[PDB]
């Protein structure tokens, strides 16, 4: 029945050949030019990087090698000769650079120049070159790429230019302003990359962070300052207001910000927010966008949360659009985590009214987290934030569960979670001789998820008489809606029920139990025979009271004909 | 002021020389093995896809006998993984050149059909992922020519030498890194495989055990599909135990080429944010969806060979063509939508009751108006001109409208008997236009939306009651002037209304357009207020009613119960409105009036 053909059969004989790896250079530039990236805008990404990088090395060697000029990367459209511009008034390139470096696939210069430098440096952390591919990226969109350079060195200027087919020639040019030059012929389906507004679409999208003044034909685009990078110290709430529209694409305020840096276990640089308004994270590194919906560094139940992530030592994908598989994300995931829930519990009690109506706008998220975790500690950890009301605490006080133990040779944590708290009080088995009473959605799936809080078991509790049984008797036969009626201030009924998940189930068998001494029961049953249709009117008006009364009808509007009946044949004897 | 220093300037002087472009192998076999897929497990789709090909090459050069398998087995002790093909295998020239250049593809020299999977000649170096060293033993078909061994690292070398009993077509062994053993064991390679390579064209056996891979019936013609085969399929795409209430397979080849299958399910939803997108038998991930939002309650599998794949087959590639496969697909499904309607009228009922409420949130949330009336031709309404029960569309209510009428008339109520004996309605019925009833508690929300429709306005029954204020409203009562307030009788009555609600309502007025009921209260834009009080009214009283006759008979008779009555009727009216706040303040107020009613 089993059918295997893999054996330990094969022998070699002879001797072996050895051989070195090759690579076919002009499928490698194709696999660059058609098949690497998700969207070709994305070579405009790829160029300003590099600027940024040609850039980074001239403030490098400005350190000690000190002398001279503006830093800048301008950008220029031509919609008549459909080219798009780059230049930098960056380090530039010798002959040996653009041969090299241009002439190499994954032969990055940017790299040597990272692994040389002491580590401490900050040009360290802001080259972002790694792969040495991302130039090619312009033959996406390019029948031919010019490429002139001017070395900062003292060399002269140098023109490159190429049709991506695996040959490029190099010639010596004047005059090559100090820095480097690209221009890209376009292809006839891309010449949407010689107009202005598309090209400031990707700028805007990629690169806004870019540390250095982008200008495109002769007009500054990115003013904004990567607020994530700098010191907490240094951050107005204005900045963060700006900030949080900004990348939240939005336009209140945060209600919350959480600006958290550190160092250890991992480099990471971030800002969360919480909006104001009721109900992603973006991915960064080295200031530039990876994703826009960063997807694995958050778990899902902070889904809420706007802000940016930035981390100089996330593993890239070669498309820069992606991450690598890695224990470090989800170590990095775990971090955020706990970070974020430390800062909700220290606002919670920081200021425990606006934590109250936080809690109100969004608990359904850590509801979802406590239920959606494989982990015990981290349930807890997120069980923190919830609140309740309890048996023990007037209406509208929120409790936690934290004080539940407070007020506590107790060893239990006993909770109903129901439709409001009339039902609750009612509850037959609210017969506790303190009780969490949940209100809120999805409450009770919650706590049987959480099992035990600091380990205490959470656990569910779940005139007369004439005619009291004529009157009652009548009562039965008429609105068979109830079960029973049974006799019991103010008001002349009310509606029980005895599990709560039956009137959740309603709200997607009850009970009804009346006051014979109150003057519209007895009259109910005065009028038991002096008058059947009003009889029938009051009676049915008296249920549907105490179903509103109750809490399980909230759209009376069905009744009000009945109601208008009963009023204006109550009214006739006037 | 513009800064800008781009100038054309530069200008070559003597000569150039030519270069060809170079690759550093070391770094890119180092960019394959650790920085190109995101996931490592996908090497066992790559050596799959190989030895898919390697097949077919040799079912094609056979068809001008011998079994056609891949075999995989997991050794967890020694902590390997070995796939082996009986396809047509490789030559020295082929294991050194094919095998030995990144980037070069052996199936691009074969070509000329539509079966090869392989483009990039990259996937073999994805097993450098998780081993530690690579063995291939590969004997071609073709022929005197003997087998071969293939040796390596990973790092910059390998080895070629000739090799005895070596089984024509290829096998490779993997020697898993230590913190890969995860691929020796048999449930994870299994997951993989059905995973990526559950259509693949040839038997795929695992441990001498044969895996269940599938046809894939995307690709078939839709007429030799049966029920029972959409049934099963369906539960294995959308990992469900029902069955498919419906069933769409759409194939097409302009604009673009599609293969697919939609299943509505039998079972109600549960699921608020689904298809999976596939390329020659091979998964492709969804991450980026390819239909909208609203349509996400469809299951299935939509396969275009227009979208092109990116190096690591992970992610598609141009996002234009996506919006164009999203349009042309939602397209489709109104259209598919719509012609189950009209063939089974009840079980389309039944769909709109489980899913109306995705139709709506796409017309809500789409910014385009022929995309809302395109969705919005998929809501169902009861009418005025129908007996209770019958659904109607708007193009139905659209092509019984008179031709000097401009708008499409609606009422939201919970339901048929309260649209019926709705105050607005019998306002409304002394107009004759048709009058939609719709049910739902989002259909107001929805229609405001929508705003309108085939080039008529959507007007609520309410906001046209207000209208008509400001226009000649003729209209007079139902009951003769005899069983009526007189005029002195109805403004005495309204002046002491007036100052028993002094803060709550901007005017009361007597309105003609009432019978059954006593008061209705009325604001020109109904629909928005209910919506934010989910988060100034005029109060109109009928003078031939008996319980505002009873109520000026009171005021003067008894104050104290005619203050009680006022506010209870202000109440009802606020109720049946849909603007009541929390109705349960008013119920200790409710028993004493009616106790002092009933003596
Ligand atoms: C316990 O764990 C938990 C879970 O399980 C894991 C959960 O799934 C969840 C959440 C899922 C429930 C149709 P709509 C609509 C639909 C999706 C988005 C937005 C809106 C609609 C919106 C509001 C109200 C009703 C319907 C619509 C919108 C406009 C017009 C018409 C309809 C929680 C919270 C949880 O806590
Ligand atoms: N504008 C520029 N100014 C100076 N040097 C440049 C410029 N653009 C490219 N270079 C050089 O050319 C090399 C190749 O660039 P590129 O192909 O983009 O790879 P990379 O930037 O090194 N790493 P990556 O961008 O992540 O692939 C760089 O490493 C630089 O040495
Ligand atoms: N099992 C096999 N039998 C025969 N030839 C094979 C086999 N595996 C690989 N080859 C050869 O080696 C080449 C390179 O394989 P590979 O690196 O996987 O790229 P590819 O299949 O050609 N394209 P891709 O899968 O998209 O990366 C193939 O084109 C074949 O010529
Ligand atoms: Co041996
Ligand atoms: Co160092
Ligand atoms: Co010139
Ligand atoms: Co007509
Ligand atoms: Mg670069
Ligand atoms: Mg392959």
């Amino acid at each position: 029945t089993l059918h295997n053909i893999i054996t330990d059969t094969e022998n070699v004989q002879g001797s072996f050949s050895k051989h070195e790896f090759q690579a076919e250079t002009k499928k490698l530039l194709d696999i660059v030019a058609r098949s690497l990236y998700s969207e070709k805008e994305v070579f405009i990404r790829e160029l300003i990087s590099n600027g940024s990088d040609a850039l980074e090395k001239l403030r490098h060697r400005m350190i000690t090698a000190g002398g001279d000029a503006p830093m800048e990367i301008h950008l220029q459209t031509d919609s008549v000769k459909g080219t798009f511009t780059i230049q930098d008034t960056g380090v530039g390139m010798n002959k040996e650079d653009l041969v090299s470096n241009l002439g190499t696939i994954a032969r990055s210069g940017s790299k040597a120049f990272l692994d040389a430098l002491q580590n401490q440096a900050e040009a360290s952390s802001s080259i972002i070159g790694q792969f040495g591919v991302g130039f090619y990226s312009a033959f996406m969109v390019a029948d031919k790429v010019e490429v002139y350079s001017q070395s900062a060195e003292a060399a002269p200027g140098y023109k490159w230019s190429s049709d991506g087919s695996g040959v490029f020639e190099v010639a010596e040019a004047s005059g090559v302003r100090q820095g480097t030059k690209i221009v890209l012929h376009l292809k006839d389906d891309c010449k949407e990359f010689s107009s202005e507004d598309r090209v400031k679409e990707v700028v805007t999208k990629y690169s806004n962070f870019v540390s250095f003044p982008i200008f495109l034909n002769g007009r500054r685009l990115n003013t904004l300052q990567a607020l994530w990078m700098m010191e907490p110290k240094d951050i107005s709430e204005w900045q963060h207001e700006e900030f949080y529209r900004y990348v939240a694409q939005a336009y209140d305020k945060p209600r919350y910000t959480l600006h958290y840096r550190a160092d250890a276990p991992l480099n990471i640089r971030s800002i969360f927010y919480v909006p104001e308004m009721k109900p992603s994270v973006a991915l960064y590194s080295r200031k530039i966008l990876i994703q826009t919906k960063a997807t694995d560094i958050l778990p899902k139940w902070l889904r809420f949360l706007r802000g940016v992530v930035d981390s100089e030592d996330i593993p890239l994908n070669l498309s820069r659009e992606l991450l690598q598989e890695s224990a470090l994300i989800r170590k990095l995931r775990d971090v955020l985590q706990q970070r974020v829930i430390r800062f909700l519990l220290d606002q919670s009690k920081k200021d425990p009214e606006k934590y109250a109506r936080f809690f109100e706008d969004y608990g359904l998220f850590m509801r979802e987290g406590i239920v959606t975790t494989g982990e015990q500690s981290v349930k807890e950890d997120i069980a923190k934030l919830l609140r309740f009301e309890s048996s023990a605490l007037p209406a509208g006080q929120q409790t936690s569960l934290m004080e539940y133990s407070s007020r506590m040779g107790t060893r239990n944590i006993y909770y109903l979670c129901a439709p409001n708290r009339h039902l609750a009080e009612h509850s037959p088995y609210f017969e506790a001789m303190e009780v969490l009473f949940c209100f809120e959605q999805f409450d009770e799936l919650t706590l049987l998820h959480l099992r035990e809080f600091d380990r205490k078991k959470l656990i569910s509790a779940e005139l007369s008489s004439e005619q009291a049984e004529d009157l009652l008797a009548w009562m039965r036969n008429a609105l068979v809606r109830v079960t029973n009626i049974k006799v019991t201030d103010t008001h002349p009924a009310m509606i029980t029920v005895l599990e709560m998940g039956a009137a959740r189930h309603f709200l997607r068998q009850p009970t009804l139990e009346i006051n014979t001494g109150h003057d519209l029961i007895k009259k109910l049953h005065a009028l038991k025979d002096s008058n059947p249709e009003l009889a029938q009117l009051l009676l049915e008006q008296i249920y549907d009271n105490a179903m509103i009364a109750a809490g399980l009808n909230e759209d009376p509007r069905p009744m009000i004909s009945r109601l208008n009946q009963l009023l204006t044949r109550a009214l006739e004897k006037h």
